[PDB]
């Protein structure tokens, strides 16, 4: 059973699992049923930016999702990630389709993590940046339908050769090195992740959306987690 | 009159102007009467570390002051820095003594400021790092009694040739370049400052403390701001 | 008399002052007559990129200029910058027009400088990044005709309200803080500079070019330095 | 067998395999017999620093090793690394002892790699920093005798419970994620690595050394590569 903390850009309302009745961003703590959601005006066909941030002083996980010249969507949840996640994790991106579909393309992805210890306050840091993805991206672990290199992008779910998306798809990309997201003797620890994404659907109704996630290091796509489950969770609980 | 936002490490309780009964860290918004303080166990003669952080999403100014192997002191305050400070600022370190005294020695200082715009989501960033100060530190604006180069440290208040700190001293170092801490169309702005310091006193009661501050670009040490005013405020209101 | 080190992007061959017969890049060490040049196929109207890098171990100043999908032009020169520059400098961008003309438009600028001392191996660093410029960009020093804000770009030379570049123009933007590009007791000092540019001319022959430069902190545009002099040298010697 | 590019800090003169007559640093291109060496006055028991850098414009691999207040040892070799190494590598630290011995203690390790592609000039970056190592350091592959966490240091070779270095020991630490050190379509690609070390020995002649290396990703310690082989090479050819 994986341990998942995620920020979801949820394009499709599943009101039967507590989704609000509109597209929304959310913070997910070991459940697809979001602890905090905000309305998000997803723009079919457009490049947007997501920013996710946390530090161990405020213990507050926050995300802003944005398109140029539009009002941002913002969401925040108070949570001690020390109590939720293991000491070492992987970080990734996840996306799915179900009966409705959309391209879940990633154009760029960056991440930064820093830990200062309570004994002689030495800082350990990790930073990665992808502004292009190649056919053979050896520092990503690609799971399920995820592919890299088409146009120099990361396509999290299946795209057919004519460029339209497919339903019932799920895939994820995880950064290869494990990440130390907390330590018991840290003065401050923090992270920030940003990615740019392009969600396009020929349907009237896109689905199912994209997530930034932090998981146990050995995490994999739960069985049957296409659709509303976003590649993250084994069920809707 | 200057506009001051500061994180104070207040070594001396002036209860007649609202200080708690004990050395305390605090967040100062345009006043020396902090908006929020927490108890701080200052350690005479030991090198400690301070970290200050803010971002435009949570709008929450937060600091942690620490010594190796001790419990941290932590303090936070909800505040929209957009509403308080001008678009352009200087960032700086400040310290004073009064009728009681201490060294106000800075061994390192770093600062990172980031803004991503709402118009195609381009990032502007400033970073500086001092892990040693030379006698001619041209990218530091030194005010009052502040000097650089002695042992490679920044001494914010006057220290005599024999190492002894002097009373009635006030001194400040501001980074040379102005800094853009907000813009009306930034999706996320954030900053982070760190410094190491060494407060030592031959007195029973050290005074008066060290502050990291953000100010209008033309800020200078207000008149008679030695002692309890920490080099920051013209008065005690 | 100023002391300039510079990387020139020279759009206009002035063979009377030792320019080669074609648009070219070059390294200039206290003279507009380049110590080294290489052929540069400038592309009228196209967004280009330049990179300048140097380190105190190799003592080699090297620059690459390129457009997406073209062969890069590269040039390098063996010079000990400690021998040439004062210890504190400013960094900047300069451009000019003369009887012929072009827009000298800067769309992004970044610079990182790092010094490690011979005792006790402590690093000082400076980093800045401009991915957009605003109307009042207080951390740039503008000289001559240079302005910021139109479209979020830095226009180093005069452009008219209608978009047309003007003859006989010259301007520079220097970053506000002086920079420590060297110190006597350094294990290693280095820097890198990147900028993107857009040179468009309605003339059959574009003039005069853009340079990245490093100078005495108190550099100004030498008088009459339009055209072939590039905002940089008082004469063609 | 493996493809290795290394910077050796070589404490023991093995004159039978072309080592010079004195402790030295060298650049190793697929052979233990360095393509260039410089004289290194290793200091028994004192914390040193090494810096290695390379960029694809100069195609010069260079290194500096120093102690506070000493003259530096520096060595360089003109080598085009995309000609030698595969497109994907891992970076690491290696060390060995044989009949004679020393502690190979790593106190800190940082690394930054960067690639700008020839289309659309997009940057890919990796950065890691260890200023402490814990007992369970999941983002390092440890091979052979290497251990982490004792005093927060990485011990590349065996040390017994009482601090005493052991003979016939070989160990390495690789960063976990693969690193993209060249791309055929790259404007400029570069890296820099820094480590701090403490080499301490009871022997009249300390042995054998520490290396920074870059290898095929699936590299392991070659068979019998203790002593003069430095845990890097299967033989001394
Ligand atoms: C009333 C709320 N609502 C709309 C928001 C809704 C409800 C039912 C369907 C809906 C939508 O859509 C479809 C669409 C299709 N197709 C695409 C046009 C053909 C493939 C077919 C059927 C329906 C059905 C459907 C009809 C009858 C029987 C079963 C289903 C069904 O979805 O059953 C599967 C599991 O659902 C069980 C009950 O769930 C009721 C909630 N409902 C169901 C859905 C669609 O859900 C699927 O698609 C979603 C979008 O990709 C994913 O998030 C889900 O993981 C996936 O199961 N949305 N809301
Ligand atoms: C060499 C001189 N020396 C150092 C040993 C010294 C001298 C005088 C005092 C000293 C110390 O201490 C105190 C302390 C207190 N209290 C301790 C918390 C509270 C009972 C009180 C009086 C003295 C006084 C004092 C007594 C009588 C008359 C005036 C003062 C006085 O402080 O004159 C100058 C301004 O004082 C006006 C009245 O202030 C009431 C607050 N009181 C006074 C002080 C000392 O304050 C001075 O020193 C502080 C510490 O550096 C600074 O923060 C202040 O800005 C600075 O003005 N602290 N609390
Ligand atoms: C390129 C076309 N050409 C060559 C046929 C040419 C063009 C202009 C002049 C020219 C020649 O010559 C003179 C000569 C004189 N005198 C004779 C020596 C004085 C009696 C006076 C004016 C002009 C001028 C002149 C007259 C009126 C206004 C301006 C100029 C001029 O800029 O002139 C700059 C001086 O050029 C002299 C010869 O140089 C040959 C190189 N070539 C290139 C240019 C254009 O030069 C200007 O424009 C260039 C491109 O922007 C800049 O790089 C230069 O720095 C700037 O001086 N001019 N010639
Ligand atoms: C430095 C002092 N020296 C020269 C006087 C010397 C030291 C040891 C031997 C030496 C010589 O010679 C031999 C010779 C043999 N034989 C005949 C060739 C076989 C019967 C056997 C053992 C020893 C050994 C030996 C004895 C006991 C345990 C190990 C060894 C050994 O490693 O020995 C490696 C011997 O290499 C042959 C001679 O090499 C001359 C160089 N000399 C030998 C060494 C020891 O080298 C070991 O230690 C070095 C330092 O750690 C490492 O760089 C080497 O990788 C590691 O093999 N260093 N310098
Ligand atoms: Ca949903
Ligand atoms: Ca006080
Ligand atoms: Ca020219
Ligand atoms: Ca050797
Ligand atoms: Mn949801
Ligand atoms: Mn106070
Ligand atoms: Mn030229
Ligand atoms: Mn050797």
């Amino acid at each position: 059973a994986d341990t998942i903390v995620a920020v979801e850009l949820d394009t499709y309302p599943n009101t039967d699992i507590g989704d609000p009745s509109y597209p929304h961003i959310g913070i997910d703590i070991k459940s697809v049923r979001s602890k905090k959601t905000a309305k998000w005006n997803m723009q079919n066909g457009k490049v947007g930016t997501a920013h996710i941030i946390y530090n161990s002083v405020d213990k507050r996980l926050s995300a802003v999702v944005s398109y140029p010249n539009a009002d941002s969507a913002t969401v925040s949840y108070d949570v001690d990630l020390d109590n939720v996640l293991p000491e070492w994790v992987r970080v990734g991106l996840s996306a799915s389709t179900g009966l409705y579909k959309e391209t879940n393309t990633i154009l760029s992805w960056s991440f930064t993590s820093k830990l200062k210890s309570n004994s002689t306050h030495e800082t350990n840091a990790l930073h990665f940046m992808f502004n292009q993805f190649s056919k053979d991206q050896k520092d990503l672990i690609l799971q399920g339908d995820a592919t890299t290199g088409t146009d120099g992008n990361l396509e999290l779910t299946r795209v057919s050769s004519n460029g339209s998306p497919q339903g019932s798809s799920v895939g994820r990309a995880l950064f290869y090195a494990p990440v130390h997201i907390w330590e018991s003797s840290a003065v401050v620890a923090s992270f920030e992740a940003t990615f740019t994404f392009l969600i396009k659907s020929p349907d009237s109704h896109p689905a199912d959306g994209i997530a930034f996630f932090i998981s146990n290091i050995d995490s994999s796509i739960p069985s049957g987690s296409t659709g509303r489950l976003l590649g993250l969770f084994p069920d809707a609980n």
